[PDB]
């Protein structure tokens, strides 16, 4: 049942902790935020060549943040493998660490905080995500493999939440051929290699007997099956991760209260989508595109919906409609008590987004931050 005391479970669309000694139930809020760095060519979080990894861990918690997505590719977790680009002078207790050991003390250490983690499969190899959980090189098999020893090892650290499975499921091709040229993942289509919606059970059916304490996290792909996309005029415009239309007709076949959807949703500096035009009825269109996409999940089906990337530059070179997106998001989230979230990204080194910290990775954007701490309270 657990190797922690504790035991996660979602009961209606809100994620619980339970100390299965005492009994007691708490729900839970994620106040999150990415960390990337894990599944890059570093092999670590990045910014410790500016920063002290503790001291950022402690920034994170003043700003009143309770949860961390922790990005990792295959190779940062196998022991052994060396991180690249720390300033130990910075941070000296890191000197003589792998890869994985920076993971365990930094997991450790945002426990310590009460903060909660969620290991994000990002990438298979270091340098991209690929569309689909398997590769040439790297079957499913391995991927699968590869979450059991992850589970194993950090199931034992009590604030690991889950595992997100793979970090945004999507294609390469368009349609109609991206839902059978075999390169791309779809949902609903009825082919198991290609079906992110039955690959997820596989994958989550293995985590949960080593794990049975965590929660599977499941992103949308990019377009799960013809009939679905066309459903919907917006069908077609959905982001990598983001497309949960398929849900309603094709649920994931797993326990409900270990089950969470997890989205992702991006403003017009990631894709500059037809439905961010003025002409189009934006911003005042966005509700109703993001309740189709992934919010009905929640408001109609009653599934926890966490939100595991968003983000943008607010205004601060990028597109300035990101500072209306961003607010309306918020509003929006807030209306319809979407609480749970990973803001994208704490790093400020990520192109089209920048994230809470300016290019110092010392600094946060005052106002992006403002904005989003409406969430928080």
């Amino acid at each position: 049942q657990t190797p922690t005391g504790i035991y996660y479970e979602v009961r209606g669309d809100t994620i619980y902790m339970i100390n299965v000694t005492s009994g007691e139930e708490t729900p839970i809020h994620l106040f999150g935020v990415n960390w990337f760095g894990f599944e890059t060519p570093n092999h670590v979080v990045h910014g410790l060549w500016k920063r002290n990894w503790e001291d950022m861990l402690l920034q994170i918690k003043s700003l009143g943040f309770n949860a961390i997505r922790l990005p990792f590719c295959t190779e940062s977790v196998k022991p052994g493998t060396q991180p690249i680009g720390i300033d130990y002078s910075k941070n000296p207790d890191l000197r003589g660490l792998d890869s994985l050991q920076i993971m365990e003390k930094i997991i450790k250490k945002a426990g310590d905080l009460g903060i909660f983690v969620l290991l994000d499969y990002h990438r298979i190899g270091c340098t991209h995500i690929e569309p689909l959980w398997y590769t040439e090189d790297f079957s499913e098999e391995d991927f699968i493999n590869t979450w059991i020893e992850v589970a194993k090892r950090f199931g034992k650290y009590w604030n690991v939440i889950g595992a997100d499975l793979k970090n945004e499921p999507h294609s390469v091709t368009s349609p109609p051929a991206a839902y059978t040229d075999g390169t791309g993942a779809t949902w609903g289509m009825g082919n198991p290699a290609t079906d992110w919606n039955l690959a997820a059970e596989r994958i989550g059916k293995a985590i949960l007997k080593v794990a049975p304490h965590w929660l599977i996290f499941v992103e949308g792909t990019q377009f799960t099956n013809p009939k679905t996309d066309s459903s919907y005029k917006w069908g077609y415009n959905a982001w990598w991760g983001g497309n949960l239309m398929a849900v309603k007709d094709y649920p994931v076949n797993l326990p409900k209260n270990k089950l969470v959807y997890s989205p992702h949703v991006y403003g017009p500096d990631v894709y500059n989508q037809p439905y961010f035009g003025p002409a189009k009825g934006f911003p005042d269109n966005l509700p109703d595109i993001w309740y189709h996409h992934f919010g009905y999940v929640k408001l109609e089906l009653g599934y926890s919906v966490v939100i595991g990337e968003f983000g943008g530059k607010y205004g601060h070179g990028g597109d300035p409609r990101d500072v209306i997106w961003q607010n309306k998001l918020v509003d929006w989230m807030i209306e319809n008590k979407f609480c749970d979230f990973f803001y994208w990204s704490w790093n400020p080194d990520s192109g089209d987004t920048g994230g809470i910290l300016q290019d110092d990775w010392t600094t946060i954007w005052e106002d992006k931050y403002n904005n989003l701490k409406r969430l928080m309270d």
